[PDB]
């Protein structure tokens, strides 16, 4: 207690939108965040505050996001450190419209599960043991790329130069080889309700005090 | 009920020592077959008794079996249908050593939950409609490859041969592609203590009426 | 005489721009149709025309063009056989903005080299042994997709599902198997300056008679 | 002159087999060494002379032979300069079944071609830009891990777990990623005599000073 799920995979890999599957059939989005029992943490709440330099680069679509040097891990550490001790936490709020974290910062209460969603979250060893059980969803790259094309579109030339010269080789380089360390594989994603089930069993096994 | 979990991958992949691994944990080892609640049946019962032409090309290394075409699916698929409906069935044994069955005959008495273990035990739409629950144990070939090598002392050179024209292409055309119906995949196998408690909680479950 | 090199790959793999290349290393641009000595030949020239009912679906994004179905294999295999010949061929002109032959057909008389380009141009037995070299331009899918969206911009949605639902399905099943069937694989394609050298000096010695 | 083509691959890929044959088709087979004009150089003559602890893992079966540090590569890259100064070099010769160099050392005149064949030989930025052409002999782990073993009858225990441990992370982390490096990828090996004989003009092309 607390027992943490460690959800790793490709961007548009379908992280997210399993663990809010898992959130929604658990009920855990009818309550408010400071009464919930499970929670989800996304690694992206944890990108560095660029430097005006760095920021000059973001813009002219030449900065790598999925290189592990772009990620705060001291914080995220840290964090997480503070959340198995069963602790609140104060997380921030990243701006990928400004590159910056927000004034505000979100409160996070002592959960019983722990949803942790991240491109880069078995990257390192002090992180990944730290993890009870861990899930990797598996989704082709050609699959992914146009997910997060479609989901981007809030300039086509930027997104597509910016993937192939920067994304995918941190993806195959960092993230990718990170795959051997999942405990299971979950592919496809939202559509794998077969998986998604397994694990909410398993979560409320836990609730309920039956592991 | 009963529940079928379903559990491919290929040749030397881990699928019959992960199965054992759960019986082992769900203590259904320590009871003979007649009181069993959870029980393993593989596929590779299932072989055709060959005829004299086949036998022959089988001694000269020369017979296929791990095309669809080498087990007879019929007494296959109308077992499971049997088991599914609650009753008692017999199976028959195959013998490598002479390529038939024995002529003795292995009852299997209804079960809550049957682990249904084999390389293409997903590749027809009728049965793998059947499991409930779909699990792939992902190990790489040259892995497999090794185990296999290994485990068939009992000539390398009929063996290997054997391998590269027959087993290699057969697994890839048939059994491979059957891994997209895979609900979870199990990387390693017998090592992923983790996955395997994780199925073994949920078999728990079902037994204790949880689920 | 004439020798065949036949080039498949995905869609968007650099088939086309490679052919290209060489093209112009060799200087043939600079050279009417009928002056040629190598020209380059494409299968997507050889598109069924499509009925009401196709081109209906065809419309509403429902129809799959990389089904070898979707070809006109017999014209594409009698137009290669008399080129084989010697035979001076007319190929048609496929307009994919009304999905339908233009009126016009372009005249090919002999030439010493033909650069066969297609997604399935390995396909069909007999038709892949008319070709003296086979190449494959290896391009990993979600570098291809991106050249493909970024290239119909000429809308998003239409050709993300598109490609989905049709595509990637019908390139692994069809295609990438193909793949086995390449004498050279050529990584990238266009940037790859030193394969394309390689091929262009092995078709100026064919051309000089030195082989 | 001289022109270097390095050509790597994994273990038992076909390397020096596919070399050999392009040596049979010169016929540069027919010559003394002193008297050649190609010549095949391994990098597998250039393994460090191993210490007494290390000889002492490699008996225990624990050394690792597929580790960039495994291999003298100052002594490469140094013979390489040479060679390709147009310098005659000896060469050393390692004897696995003493883990040593022998005492006796091979002369090698200039030659027109230089053909370089090593599991490594794209691992170094100085040593891959030295090549003219890069070749990669592609084939499947599980087919080299057959053609591996059968080779290695010359114990099967010692061979598979040695691979498993050390060989296998050696070749996925080091040498499979090189083969981006790769002007032309040569699938299968001495079966593609396609692909030889286009590599045999090329170097024909060469020697008769037609390039
Ligand atoms: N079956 C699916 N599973 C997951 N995501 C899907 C699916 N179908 C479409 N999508 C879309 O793909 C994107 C997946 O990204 P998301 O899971 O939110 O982020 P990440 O995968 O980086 O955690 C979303 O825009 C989502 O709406
Ligand atoms: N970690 C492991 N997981 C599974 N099998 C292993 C492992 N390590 C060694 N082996 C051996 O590999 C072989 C696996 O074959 P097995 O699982 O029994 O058949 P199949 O995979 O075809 O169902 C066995 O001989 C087993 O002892
Ligand atoms: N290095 C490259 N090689 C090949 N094509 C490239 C490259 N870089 C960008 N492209 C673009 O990708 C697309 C490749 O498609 P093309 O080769 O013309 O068709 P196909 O690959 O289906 O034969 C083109 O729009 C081309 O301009
Ligand atoms: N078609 C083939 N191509 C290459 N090697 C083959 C083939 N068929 C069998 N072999 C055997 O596989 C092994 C290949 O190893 P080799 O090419 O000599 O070393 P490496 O691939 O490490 O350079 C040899 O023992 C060879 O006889």
């Amino acid at each position: 207690r607390p027992f943490l799920i460690g959800v790793s995979g490709g961007t548009a890999s379908g992280k997210s939108t399993v663990c809010e599957k898992i959130m929604e059939l658990l009920g855990q989005n009818e309550v408010e965040q400071r009464q919930r029992k499970v929670v989800i943490l996304s690694q992206d709440r944890f990108y560095k505050v660029l430097t005006a330099e760095q920021k000059a680069k973001a813009l002219k679509g030449q900065y790598n996001f999925d290189h592990p040097d772009a990620f705060d891990n001291d914080l995220m550490h840290r964090t997480l450190k503070n959340i198995v001790e069963g602790k609140t936490v104060e997380v921030p709020t990243y701006d990928f419209v400004t590159h910056s974290r927000l004034p505000e910062t979100t409160v996070v209460y002592p959960a019983d599960v722990v949803l942790f969603e991240g491109i880069l979250v078995f990257y390192s060893q002090e992180i990944r043991d730290m993890f009870h059980l861990r899930l990797f969803v598996d989704t082709d790259s050609d699959v992914r790329l146009s997910r997060r094309v479609l989901r981007d579109v809030r300039d086509l030339e930027q997104i597509l130069t910016q993937y192939t010269t920067f994304v995918k080789p941190a993806f195959e380089e960092f993230c990718l080889p990170t795959k051997k360390y999942a405990d299971v594989i979950i592919p496809r994603g939202v559509d794998n309700m077969v998986a998604i089930n397994l694990i909410v069993q398993h979560i409320q096994d836990i609730l309920n005090g039956d592991i």
